[PDB]
DNA sequence: CTATGAGTGGCCCC
DNA sequence: GGGGCCACTCATAG
RNA sequence: CUCUCCACAGGUUUUAGAGCUAGAAAUAGCAAGUUAAAAUAAGGCUAGUCCGUUAUCAACUUGAAAAAGUGGCACCGAGUCGGUGCU
């Protein structure tokens, strides 16, 4: 008989849980063959089990890695491009010196040429040093002196320049004129009042850049500039977004009312995410306002750092390093003399002790000047003479280095006119210098537009460039072979984002006008008003709806309901009182392009006119899809006849970031076929209907539905290679999706290949996609009326469901105990659907439902993976006698240059072969497991037995190679189990099966006063925990016994057990909080460290594979149902 | 007598 | 979070 | 929610920036410290101002791979599954 049959799931982000059920919900339990050389021919297992993977990555950081890879080949091409110009001249001076520069990081021992890279005697390089300290003295020298200077200097100038060029936020020429203090701040001035008209701030008679760049400490100039404002308050948001400026940490909290915490910081690495996560709870209305901010936090960054300006000259920041160092060197003998005259004894630790965070270690150790400034400010305090220095430390400029962390705001325009001086002064001696100043410029200057991309011949999945020609790409001659108005063209079609609506379509701008009409009409829709008379809130109408936009919303930036009643029902319809429901206070909907557009280009009929929406949305996606404002001028182009100069002007300044959620087509592109209206025609004017966007999709009568059900493409979704992509979510669902595919794919194989009868699905729009991808990959059979055939029946369904069913019928949950619960989740999840499918003997399913709970044989995976990734961990360290340390070049050996170390291991492999062992060099057998690291698996795979015997491995034999990816199952003595870690690491492989009765005991004794439910129904339960107090013994006891048979971690539970008796008088409720700390003991997986009460259990760590070498080792498929077990034992005897 | 492997504790991770 | 590495002490064993 | 591009500032590593005096040496005292070069996943051939950390992967047979194929059923029970019966 064919037994009709249900496969319950439970989809997650790390587990995917299955489980098999008849018709009377019992899972049925099946003998499978056992293949391999054991005597275990034959193993009984349940249709039930879980499971496990690691989760999924997505590609931000892979995508970080490639861009900082791209960085830095391109800088070395730009000084590769440099030496290139220099290299006729520089032969006839000093022809090894682009050598020795090559070869500065080698020993001694490896150079080819004198080990002094500049001149090759040490007598000019001391000479060099004296005279030059710094380069920046170097820099400043060539800027200002008339006199012949070295080639050589002339190079490392140039080359410092160009390697270290500086930002390009700012944009065109000059600079001074963009790094007012004053403008910035007055355009700050100008955002804050366009956001709180209402509570416009005064600036004038402020005068700015006194006040921010004065040399005070950053509060000081922060209360100063309050101060100066009436009515502000250091508190408030002006002064947050000031103190922002200055480098403080803000609190946004008071100033958003939001729930939690809301600090910003400028200098952190984090300050983007930090900011998104703002934006996205208190609106995007606020873009600007910090974009202000971090424009005048640069300007005032600059002024401190450019301090020098009164003297005349044209390297200002070589002039201001040079005076950083001055003062340095004056603060350094100050403090070396205070230090020696009051503290005799802490010399040695300031200024000797690098492991300390003292000068010593500010300087040749790893100690930031944040620590510095930490270790320093409690020894100052306790000297005399100080002041001065507690005042420095105070505004941060105390023995201050020139190569920090505030160079991150000089623009590139300060170095390309220290170049465009020294190429000027000295270009009277050299010619070559003179004939190729613009050379040098463009290569300073020269960024690869960020929509041409790399620069590929097709070799590349990440391009998208179109070549005029096929000469090579050198920045003299980019705009000869690259076709930069195809290359826009091809990143527009490939950049922007497709709308989840209508899959084909392109989503608009989320700042394009008719975007901005669609949302105030939405919300307009919904807006109820009653007035005096009338009996039930009425909707608003067509007519009404486009008088209050017209009167309001192209008028005021933003629209209150008190403006509202005020302005139109009283002005207008002559209503004295009226109350309006669904708005509080404002509409969130706003025409802020709108009224951006009529303040540029000052012409209201042109806006209103519909003849003209087209130019408009053309002009606002112009603005939105490009930065570069050479591009922004030419699309442009078309519209000049349309707009005199200053309009075209001050449209090139516009800019726009963001995209919305629809695309034009869903609004203004479909029309319905009975009436011929669009989305936007209904919502200006529905009737009495008044129906919204929702609505208008959803409802039968209009062919909204039936487009949008059309247009959007039922795909295989994911399962499908390439395909996965397509389907929209995190890729750690993704990967969870393809694992359930799989599983249930195997399922149908072990039940004799009938087709289930329904398959429940629990993890909302993502759930049904993986509905229709199981019911496509399910059903297969088409009639002759075309009509699909539903032999499988996809239900989804809310957890709501099953988390009632657990706490009315006692099936507690505890996470903590074991990784049984997922199966148990799957198994709830199929008998709940199959239940309400029969829908649509209480005791008997009660019962059936108990024992199958209580299974203790629970088929759980660890999804075994071959690992990839990073080589090794990514700091360099320095080098020490140890043959583990990883050469970062293939002539770079570590005992002399230190390198890379603890690398990643992808899988090990059993190695049975000979080894010569002692200094007798004799021939031994041996049988280990060699870990292949992810840097040698190429080599590896390409031929393992060349890589072996260079490894010393002799007479190895090759068919008793196996390969052994992490979370390779050993079984072990008594059934215990352990999974491969790494090749000389393990982790703890069995599940401890805790009765249900201890399970419900600890998870009542630990919700003991969190109980959700009736006051008798906690008293019932309260009284049952009280009865019960002798199970924690019993528990204990359970866990020592289960950790005694396979755990083997004597030390460590020895302390549990002692600490145990300690607390034995401790309220019950503490007692189960902390036992259920106590299953990490037992915990599948990696052993980990936890705390009972005050007591601290180090994690026991296995470092030993010996064992394993003589164990049997399990080849377990997805489901785990069909293995194959290997007596390694048997392989390698003689 | 000294070279070799075995476990335990602690530090470390752009 | 969890695996790698080093220093110290212990067992081994020619 | 996901994917992609263009740049910046750091940081680490080795070398260069002549250490002096007293002392056989161990060592003690003193002087100095702020910068630069090179590398920033080993490398690869398709030789590009390109690619190299995302995704995918139990075992056996066919293959280069994609990919395809390989493992009897019913009942009574449960400490990681066991027993009984038919084929």
């Amino acid at each position: 008989m064919d037994k009709k049959y249900s496969i319950g799931l439970d989809i997650g982000t790390n587990s995917v849980g299955w489980a098999v059920i008849t018709d009377e919900y019992k899972v049925p339990s099946k003998k499978f063959k056992v293949l391999g050389n054991t005597d275990r021919h034959s193993i009984k297992k349940n249709l039930i089990g879980a499971l496990l993977f690691d989760s999924g990555e997505t590609a931000e950081a892979t995508r970080l890695k490639r861009t900082a890879r791209r960085r830095y080949t391109r800088r070395k091409n730009r000084i590769c491009y440099l030496q290139e110009i220099f290299s006729n001249e520089m032969a006839k001076v000093d022809d090894s010196f682009f050598h020795r520069l090559e070869e500065s990081f080698l020993v001694e021992e490896d150079k080819k040429h004198e080990r002094h890279p500049i001149f090759g005697n040490i007598v000019d390089e001391v000479a060099y040093h004296e005279k030059y300290p710094t380069i920046y003295h170097l820099r400043k020298k060539l800027v200002d002196s008339t006199d012949k200077a070295d080639l050589r200097l002339i190079y490392l100038a140039l080359a410092h320049m160009i390697k270290f060029r500086g930002h390009f936020l700012i944009e065109g020429d000059l600079n001074p004129d963009n790094s007012d203090v004053d403008k910035l701040f007055i355009q700050l001035v100008q955002t804050y009042n366009q956001l709180f008209e209402e509570n416009p701030i005064n600036a004038s008679g402020v005068d700015a850049k006194a006040i921010l760049s004065a040399r005070l400490s950053k509060s000081r100039r922060l209360e100063n500039l309050i101060a100066q404002l009436p009515g502000e308050k250091k508190n408030g948001l002006f002064g947050n977004l000031i103190a922002l400026s200055l480098g403080l940490t803000p609190n946004f909290k008071s100033n958003f009312d939001l729930a939690e915490d809301a600090k910003l910081q400028l200098s952190k690495d984090t300050y983007d995410d930090d900011l998104d996560n703002l934006l996205a709870q208190i609106g995007d209305q606020y873009a600007d306002l910090f974009l202000a901010a971090k424009n005048l936090s640069d300007a005032i960054l600059l002024s401190d750092i450019l301090r020098v300006n009164t003297e005349i000259t044209k390297a200002p920041l070589s002039a201001s390093m040079i005076k950083r160092y001055d003062e340095h060197h004056q603060d350094l003998t100050l403090l070396k003399a205070l230090v020696r005259q009051q503290l005799p004894e802490k010399y040695k630790e300031i200024f000797f002790d690098q492991s300390k965070n003292g000068y010593a270690g500010y300087i040749d150790g790893g100690a930031s000047q944040e620590e510095f400034y930490k270790f320093i400010k409690p020894i100052l305090e306790k000297m005399d003479g100080t002041e001065e220095l507690l005042v420095k430390l105070n505004r941060e400029d105390l023995l201050r280095k020139q190569r920090t962390f505030d160079n991150g705001s000089i623009p590139h325009q300060i170095h390309l006119g220290e170049l465009h001086a020294i190429l000027r002064r000295q270009e009277d001696f050299y010619p070559f210098l003179k004939d190729n100043r613009e050379k040098i410029e463009k290569i300073l200057t020269f960024r690869i537009p960020y929509y041409v991309g790399p620069l590929a011949r097709g070799n590349s999945r990440f391009a998208w460039m179109t070549r005029k020609s096929e000469e090579t790409i050198t920045p003299w001659n980019f705009e000869e072979v690259v076709d930069k108005g195809a290359s826009a063209q091809s990143f527009i079609e490939r950049m922007t984002n497709f709308d989840k609506n209508l899959p084909n379509e392109k989503v608009l701008p989320k700042h394009s006008l008719l975007y901005e009409y669609f949302t105030v009409y939405n919300e307009l829709t919904k807006v109820k008003y009653v007035t005096e008379g009338m009996r039930k809130p009425a909707f608003l109408s067509g007519e009404q709806k486009k008088a209050i936009v017209d009167l309001l919303f192209k008028t005021n930036r933003k629209v209150t309901v008190k403006q509202l009643k005020e302005d139109y029902f009283k002005k207008i319809e002559c209503f004295d009182s009226v109350e309006i429901s669904g708005v509080e206070d404002r509409f969130n909907a706003s025409l802020g392009t709108y009224h951006d557009l009529l303040k540029i280009i000052k012409d209201k009929d042109f806006l209103d006119n519909e003849e003209n929406e087209d130019i408009l949305e053309d002009i606002v996606l112009t603005l939105t899809l490009f930065e570069d404002r050479e591009m922004i001028e030419e699309r442009l182009k078309t519209y000049a006849h349309l707009f005199d100069d200053k309009v075209m002007k001050q449209l090139k300044r516009r800019r726009y970031t963001g995209w919305g959620r629809l695309s034009r087509k869903l609004i203004n592109g479909i029309r319905d076929k009975q009436s011929g209206k669009t989305i936007l025609d209904f919502l200006k004017s529905d009737g009495f209907a008044n129906r919204n966007f929702m609505q208008l999709i959803h409802d039968d009568s209009l062919t909204f539905k039936e487009d949008i059900q059309k247009a959007q493409v039922s795909g295989q979704g994911d399962s499908l290679h390439e395909h996965i992509a397509n389907l929209a979510g995190s890729p750690a669902i993704k990967k969870g999706i393809l694992q359930t595919v799989k599983v249930v794919d195997e399922l149908v194989k072990v039940m004799g290949r009938h087709k289930p009868e329904n398959i429940v699905i629990e993890m909302r729009q993502i759930t049904k996609h993986v509905a229709q991808i199981l019911d496509s990959r399910m059903n297969t059979k088409y009639d002759e009326n075309d009509k699909l055939i539903r032999e499988v029946k996809v239900i989804t369904l809310k957890s709501k469901l099953v988390s009632d069913f657990r706490k009315d019928f006692q099936f507690y949950k505890v996470r903590e105990i074991n990784n049984y619960h997922h199966a148990h989740d799957a198994y709830l999840n199929a008998v709940v659907g199959t239940a309400l499918i029969k829908k649509y003997d209480k005791g008997r399913d009660f019962a059936t439902v108990r024992k199958v709970l209580s299974m203790p044989q629970v088929n759980i995976v660890k999804k075994t993976e071959v690992q990839t990734g990073g080589f090794s961990k990514e700091s360099i360290l320095p080098k020490r006698n140890s043959d583990k340390l990883i050469a970062r070049k293939k002539d770079w050996d570590p005992k002399k240059y230190g390198g890379f170390d603890s690398p990643t291991v992808a899988y090990s492999v059993l190695v049975v072969a000979k080894v010569e062992k002692g200094k007798s060099k004799k021939l031994k057998s041996v049988k280990e497991l060699l870990g292949i690291t992810i840097m040698e698996r190429s080599s590896f795979e390409k031929n393992p037995i060349d890589f072996l015997e260079a490894k010393g491995y002799k007479e190895v034999k090759k068919d008793l190679i196996i390969k052994l990816p992490k979370y390779s199952l050993f079984e072990l003595e008594n059934g215990r189990k352990r999974m491969l870690a790494s090749a000389g690491e393990l982790q703890k492989g069995n599940e401890l099966a805790l009765p249900s009765k201890y399970v419900n005991f600890l998870y009542l004794a630990s919700h003991y006063e969190k109980l959700k439910g009736s006051p008798e129904d906690n008293e019932q339960k309260q009284l049952f925990v009280e009865q019960h107090k002798h199970y924690l013994d019993e528990i204990i006891e359970q866990i020592s016994e289960f950790s005694k048979r396979v755990i083997l971690a004597d030390a460590n539970l020895d302390k549990v057990l002692s600490a145990y008796n300690k607390h034995r008088d401790k309220p019950i409720r503490e007692q189960a909080e902390n036992i259920i700390h106590l299953f990490t003991l037992t915990n599948l997986g990696a052993p980990a460290a936890f705390k009972y009460f005050d007591t601290t259990i180090d994690r026991k760590r296995y470092t030993s594979t010996k064992e394993v070498l003589d164990a049997t080792l399990i080849h377990q498929s997805i489901t785990g149902l069909y293995e194959t077990r290997i007596d390694l034992s048997q392989l390698g005897g003689d």
